[PDB]
């Protein structure tokens, strides 16, 4: 009864930076060839969505943000072969086209069809499926999940187990998989190692889960908000340190605690200074540091290249290094088999209509993940 | 006739920065416990020695520089078990104590006993074995090979094949092993990959040798001195580019040439700008860039961390990642088995007395390696 027709529904439109989202009616076009229209069931509030509001992450406005979500296929465009109406699905903010040099590479996952490097805020075809007040509205990372319905390209959606609890597995669309993969796939944390994790939010707690699954002997959580320490320990941190408690720079503290530097460090905040601090705190000859946090737009860090010449490895990754369409269904299957837990990340639940209150909870420091239900 | 006695011999003393080496008599004390006195046979002129003259690399002056060399043991102090008088040896500018956390780690080689990070210019015991005109003279990287005789700690010397040609294998003490290992051990260049090598001197040509040995399909040499291109192609470069020939930044040129970025890049110059350029020219999702060049003292580079967040890996290494005492004898054995060539790196052979002429050849761009013979 809606296939092939424009759908009028509610979405959270961001009309300008540093303002609340506007919950209002939008018009969602039917899917074109190789596109999929999805009825959203749950969406998470991720810090990267807040980065759009703050101007930290630049993407064209006005926009429908949201990228961590799960829903049910309402209709498919011509030529779609990988999902059907009624399937449970997770939108993929990093696509997997399967045909570019990155998708064919055994390690790479940052598909060249992504809308992150040079953001257009459109579908793959350069157009938008959203209208509000008669005005076209931009998409976000090819997902735009802050809406009762969205349209995504086929390369940006994965079919998942039909029995999946969508109000939990939406975290596999961003925060969990990013942190977990950063530890187990990107850093490749080894058994018995010492790890330092900077930032104990949704993504940082998932890094800790990955370090524990990898068998690390020590996992040092670092955060300036000591209220984050209790949950960090519950999911595997062996100790937590607040840089504000020390008279010395925390890289010096961490080097002393690890008797010469840590095996693996992770920056899971998004600050230039903590990116350099995290690199510095890993052991100078064989340490590995992984950047996960999103830096402020167009800003350069400053560092001494002798930190690398001694032997350190520095790398970063999107989405924990996972090839998105291959990995999301397998991660859901592992969740269904109890191989990892998502409940520790979910601190608050709200209806979609209270999205602004959910962003208030994130900004105040009180929440890890708020899940919004449509 | 010299064991247990002070030796008066010829050495090249650097009394202050930005001056020629002073060829004059020095006194070399006999070795203390766990020390080895070596009669030098051949020593190479490496850019890192010139960095001491220029102030690029800070180490205490006055100094006997030189670190790439081979010689014959004249005497050993009490407790030495790994070399004997008469053995052919290569001094190790990176020690291998075998007891520190780095030496025990399967991948680390920057032994904590090194004199690089916080240069003292002494023996391990904090004193010097050199006197000139009655004044104590500093050591350099625990080696100090610009002298007819030197004294090194046991952890900074490796015994090599008694049939080795010392006027060639001295290059295993620095330039060859650094470049070769940077490709085959640090970067782990893969078969069929595309590589870019910035800087076509002794170390850069050895990187090329390693990339070819690893089966790279394309090896792009980059140098502002087009006179370096012929030898680079002889040792494996498939193409060479001079950044001064282009109106665009070379990172953009290399990205176009490689249809989206190279698999492996190497900075083998020692400039902050080319370190960032080399990182940028590797493929954004899976490329690897290795810093080999020594940066000017105390200077920071500036870079956008999004270059790493997309998926790039950035690392550096000392001495090609090789555990020094384990690796040097094995590399000599490989050379004797004809597994690699050193003659392509040697452009000039001069008597030690012509050390300053040898540095003039390096500074003018004319030489790759000048070998000085004692
Ligand atoms: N690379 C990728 O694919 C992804 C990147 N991100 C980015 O990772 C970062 C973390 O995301 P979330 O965990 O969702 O955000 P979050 O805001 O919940 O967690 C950040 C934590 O860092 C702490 N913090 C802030 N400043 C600090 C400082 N100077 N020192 C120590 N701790 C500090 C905060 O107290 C907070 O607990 C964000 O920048 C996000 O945009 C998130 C998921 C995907
Ligand atoms: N990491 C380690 O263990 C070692 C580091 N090094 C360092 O590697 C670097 C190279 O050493 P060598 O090969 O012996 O020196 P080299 O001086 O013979 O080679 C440097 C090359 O870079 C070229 N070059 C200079 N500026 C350039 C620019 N803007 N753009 C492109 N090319 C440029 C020069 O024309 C020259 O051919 C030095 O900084 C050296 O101190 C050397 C061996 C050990
Ligand atoms: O949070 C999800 N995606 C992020 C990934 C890093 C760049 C900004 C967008
Ligand atoms: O060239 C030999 N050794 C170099 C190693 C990198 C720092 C300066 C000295
Ligand atoms: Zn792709
Ligand atoms: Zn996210
Ligand atoms: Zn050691
Ligand atoms: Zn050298």
């Amino acid at each position: 009864s809606t296939a092939g027709k424009v759908i009028k529904c509610k979405a959270a439109v961001l009309w300008e930076e540093k303002k609340p989202f506007s919950i209002e009616e939008v018009e969602v076009a039917p899917p074109k060839a190789h596109e999929v229209r999805i009825k959203m069931v749950a969406t998470g509030i991720c810090r990267s969505d807040d980065h759009v509001v703050s101007g930290t992450l630049v993407t064209p406005l006005p926009v429908i943000a949201g990228h961590e979500a799960a829903g049910i296929v309402e209709s498919i465009g011509e030529g779609v072969t990988t999902v059907r109406p009624g399937d449970k699905v997770i939108p993929l903010f990093t696509p997997q086209c399967g045909k570019c040099r990155v998708c064919k590479h055994p390690e790479g996952n940052f598909c060249l069809k992504n809308d992150l490097s040079m953001p257009r805020g459109t579908m793959q075809d350069g157009t938008s499926r959203f209208t509000c007040r008669g005005k076209p509205i931009h998409h976000f990372l090819g997902t735009s999940t802050f809406s009762q319905y969205t349209v995504v390209d086929e390369i940006s959606v994965a079919k998942i187990d039909a029995a999946s609890p969508l109000e939990k597995v939406c975290l596999i669309g961003c925060g969990f998989s990013t942190g977990y993969g950063s530890a187990v796939k990107v850093a490749k944390v080894t058994q018995g190692s010492t790890c330092a994790v900077f930032g104990l939010g949704g993504a940082g707690l998932s890094v800790i889960m990955g370090c524990k699954a990898a068998g690390a002997a020590r996992i040092i959580g670092v955060d300036i908000n000591k209220d984050k320490f209790a949950k960090a320990k519950e999911v595997g941190a062996t100790e937590c340190v607040n840089p504000q408690d020390y008279k010395k720079p925390i890289q010096e503290v961490l080097t002393e605690m690890s008797n010469g530097g840590v095996d693996f460090s992770f920056e899971v905040i998004g600050r230039l200074d903590t990116m350099v601090t995290a690199l510095s705190c890993c052991q100078e000859a064989y340490g590995v540091s992984v950047i996960v946090g999103v830096p402020p737009d167009s800003q350069n860090l400053s560092m001494n290249p002798m930190l690398l010449l001694s032997g350190r490895t520095w790398k970063g990754a999107i989405f924990g290094g996972f090839k998105s369409k291959d990995s999301v269904p397998k991660l859901v299957a592992d969740f269904m088999a109890k191989k990892f837990a998502l409940d520790p990340l979910i601190t608050h639940v709200l209806p979609f209509e209270k999205i602004n209150e959910g962003f208030d909870l994130l900004r105040s420091g009180e929440s890890i993940r708020t899940i919004l239900t449509f």
